[PDB]
């Protein structure tokens, strides 16, 4: 099925998780400039964390087209585009094109040139005939809303997450303000991703969606929050705490807290369900085994875990045993294992 | 060249990662039994996993054998076969002496898989995972039986095995067993790691016996964990997160490593492919080169230094990384647990 | 010189600190009621506690009648006459706002306390720990109507006092009912308490009204506090212990209050003398000398080096305690709590 | 009664806190020398703190002698006895004439030297009658027994207490030997004070025991700890920790961590129960109401505390009357306050 159709069959869209950093850690990719040459350079890489994601449950696979644009190659959004259509006909998923903020738009360079790029991109995903089209990481709703009436040009679905906070866009605009605008575009689907943990994530999306029932108007809602706890982080997002990007280890998600998101997510009415940043295969799982009464099935990598931390029944060692009740995990308050080092830390 | 070549030339040989863990991470293996069924269920994940540490930097693809004994074997082969690498047979612990069960029983378990690996002629084997040095001993004396070289490392801390067995005695039986390379591996991070093999490295000099040395520890802090490593922790084996080494941490016990007189170093559970590489760069003018993964990364940040923000920019240098004391991002959590 | 001399003059007014906290603790106080009834059982209890803060530098010994009403007024009045320091009547919210209960029963209870202070003569007086502005505001009104100055000061947060309103407004409503004297009181650690009087300041010129500002923070820290205040910790109030203050913490509040144009300083719930010293000692350039207590310390450490130890003499200086980041020493607990 | 009757006669002691910190705080001591010349300079700041440990129970009121001893004044140690047994007096509390580690010894002046200056502090004590001696403070048992020899002179009964840890003292004697060699020489009571939190106190005081169990010799046992908590110490006790002695603040012990004090120290057989460094009278009275049941009664204090911890039904908040449960205080993980620091330091 589609992505509206789905949505609208009452079913659960769950997203797939963060490839640049996934990719990074593996070595494949280039923190700082964060683009996607691995496409061409190593498929094989880039093949095997889309099926990691997929026999984790998600249904879609996102085209590792991240900073994939232009003064920023068009090989490479076909390899990846191939990839990810490769992939996605393993299995329950959609291939989705992905445009990202541009540094046209911050450059100043009024409203004509951006658009370009972006058409400069949407027609590979036209020509590789994506599913529908995101429009991800985005700080400023006007660059969010001329990405829309560029994307939904192709006549496809077309979702738009803000890379955005509770306080608003870098230009002052609430979040409820940005789901209109974006909406009033083309968006049938709208969301947030990045810069925040899934806590302060689903404060923004509830914001959104208040903005919208104000507006007398509706749409699909989105999460694609970061798997890192960012309580100590401004309105700027992670990107400003002194650990970004190599100290942030200590903030990942446990598969609990991100079962804890999911079912947060659920109940606000969230039904397209990922995560970015910081997300590993595992963790998109934990979106798929917390829902799956929701749903109705588990997806295949369940099968190296299912049992609902009930797994440890078959450890060697008694106390480990004692771990297998869901209740367990899901009420402790695991150790940072750094008594030496703080809770919290002070953006730049 | 072999592994005892590398070693006694002098060369500093890395070691790869943690293939369970990361493993039941990406969706393959089951945490509780820690099988490496996978290697005949789904061999592109592990032969990319072994690719990774590879291009990482390691000199050593263990076989996806740990617990059990199949074609993993050939995976690891066939990856070595890229680069300037090693196949290594590993046999861990037994569930047999897990239930006692004499030594009879127990070298029957390690023997069948020992031909295994006589059947697809690894470089050298490993004895792994071991908390008593006795059962940890009989697994040396089965693979010495190979010709191949052999290399023992013990799950134990600076307390010794679980029979109360000191770590420098523990290394001297293990080799006057016939081991050519003793270590540690598993149960505690880098720096209670490191305790132990300067403890076995004494009982060692104290014996004129000699001995490579090798260190493969968690890549999770646990400065909280007791004799019995982390197991124990209550956070193991799902709520470990928060523990995990950086880059930064794993270039500061390469280095520690490296002075201590280690020369096989490699890591355990928790260890990614960066986490290897971080092993690889810190000490790659020891080396003389960068791993093939280096080019997707920049010296203690530099790839952050054109970067839009200034504050990021500005983390692009060793002086930045190496004196930052990260935050955990969990001020309603405790920074300590207690073993149980 | 009374307190609104000293302020004209542009000087510096410290505060004493936080009486029931302190008596408490030294076993003359009940938490829960937190009553001053030991102003007429243990007169010198509360004596020797005046007279603490006024060797720390105290030029304000409040009268000790937080709630209820005898004896302490009388107290309060020996002790300033030990030292360059004033006597202060106060009142605080009452329980019959809490039950609710009309304007004419509130100004009945005030009433009863101003005569008193009516006869005692005291050299002002201080509407006390209110957390909304309407009840603040009535107290004020039946203050004003005894000749002596009225320092109005709010246990509210940024967010304003229980009823919503606006800690700017909250100031305006304050000084427009005849208040020369407003800031904050208990409730938050000192960085929240200035941001608290910042936005009363910026209230106050927008509204082309003048008034001097004062500050009587916690020495506890709260950043996990909601607008409620401490109360609303899971600690208050028999766990607050690693919350309080150092010195040096104190030592920057007082810095930072003057550079906001707080000139009346002082400290409430969790001040010690040596908390109150901490302020006179940070601001003796200002002031121009140092409080009598000094005798028994060291600028910034300063009293340490002669210690037999290497480590502990290079401890006595400023460089040192302004920037070490001291540990909690509980590595099993968390470093905040939620509000409930 | 008298101390060892006292004991003898089955009661719990409860001892005095730590006065150098408590009156550095208000105003009358200076942290570095450490010294007692607040006796005389102001006597009344020094009763009241000894009248505050008495109402919380403490049934000893030591002399403010710590550091009174020569080449370190003898009016000093008479005024101090003087408020002491002033105090005393006022309840049922005995005065003890107490006497710590010096600077003689450390300088390396032979054993003819020190006891000269132990003799020349026993000998105002005597004049002035104390009810009993103790010999504090003190790394070194050498140094510790040598005090012990001079003052079982006046024949009066003497307690010895170590500032060591569970390691051995400074020259690596172990506890188990220390308590031997102390009780050999006169002591009938043997502890230790100072130096670590109250549970590295305890495991000091249980070697201290078994040592002398297995010496077949036996004394009365005594624990007098910091009210800081110190898992980051090293042997050498909390003066290496960064923070001493000025930013010790976060480490305080609650009345809920003394009470779980005392009552493991009871359980231990500890008999004289006191503190150190950090003890305010708050503290003593912890220790008072948790042992109420074993000894009889409670403190005159209780009277402004008494209900454990159901003060609370007083309050006119809600949320904070749920909390005048005991049991709500005794599980609580009180939360540190400060997210931007760590849990522990390292030792200088
Ligand atoms: N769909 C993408 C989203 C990446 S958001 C990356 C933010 C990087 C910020 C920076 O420029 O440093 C992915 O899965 O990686
Ligand atoms: N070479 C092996 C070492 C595995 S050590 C795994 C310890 C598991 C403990 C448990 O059974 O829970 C690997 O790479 O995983
Ligand atoms: N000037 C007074 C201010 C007291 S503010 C006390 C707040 C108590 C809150 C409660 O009722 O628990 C003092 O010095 O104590
Ligand atoms: N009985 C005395 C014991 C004091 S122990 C003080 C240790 C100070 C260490 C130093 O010299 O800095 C007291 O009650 O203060
Ligand atoms: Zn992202
Ligand atoms: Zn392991
Ligand atoms: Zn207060
Ligand atoms: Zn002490």
């Amino acid at each position: 099925k589609g992505i509206l159709e789905r949505l609208n069959a009452g079913e659960i869209v769950i997203g797939d998780g963060g490839f640049v950093f996934a990719l990074e850690k593996r070595g494949y990719v280039k923190a700082g400039p964060w683009t996607p040459e691995a496409a061409v350079e190593h498929p094989e890489a880039v093949r095997q964390l889309h099926r990691e994601f997929l026999r984790a449950g998600s249904n879609v696979m996102q085209t590792f087209t991240f900073y994939a644009s232009e003064d920023k190659g068009q090989e490479v959004n076909e390899a990846a585009a191939d990839i990810a259509r490769q992939v996605a006909d393993e299995g329950d998923a959609l291939v989705a094109g992905g445009v990202s903020q541009t540094p046209s738009y911050l450059s100043a360079k009024s409203e004509t040139e951006v658009k370009k790029v972006f058409l400069q991109q949407l027609e590979v995903f036209m020509k590789k005939n994506v599913d529908f089209l995101i429009a991800e990481y985005f700080e400023h709703v006007e660059e969010a809303v001329w990405a829309v009436e560029t994307l939904i040009a192709s006549g496809k679905p077309v979702a738009a997450t803000m890379a955005i906070g509770p306080e608003g866009d870098l230009h002052g605009v609430p979040p409820g303000e940005a789901a209109v605008r974006l909406v009033k575009a083309g968006a049938s689907i709208i969301g947030v991703n990045c810069h925040f943990d899934p806590t302060i994530s689903l404060k923004t999306v509830k914001l959104m969606k208040e903005g919208l029932e104000a507006a007398q108007l509706k749409a699909h809602l989105m999460s694609q929050p970061l798997a890192y706890h960012t309580p100590d982080a401004n309105k700027q997002g992670f990107i400003d705490l002194p650990e970004f990007p190599f100290g942030l280890e200590p903030r990942v998600a446990t598969r609990w807290d991100i079962q804890k998101y999911a079912r947060e997510a659920y109940n606000l009415g969230v039904r397209y369900i990922g995560g970015c940043c910081g997300f590993e295969p595992y963790h998109i799982r934990a979106i798929a085994e917390e829902l799956a009464p929701e749903r109705g099935f588990l997806p295949p990598a369940s099968e190296k875990h299912g049992s609902w931390g009930s797994g440890l029944d078959m450890h060697t060692k008694p106390w480990v045993r004692a771990r297998a009740r869901k209740e367990y995990w899901e009420n402790l308050r695991i150790a940072s294992g750094r008594p030496y080092n703080p809770s919290m830390s002070k953006p730049d």
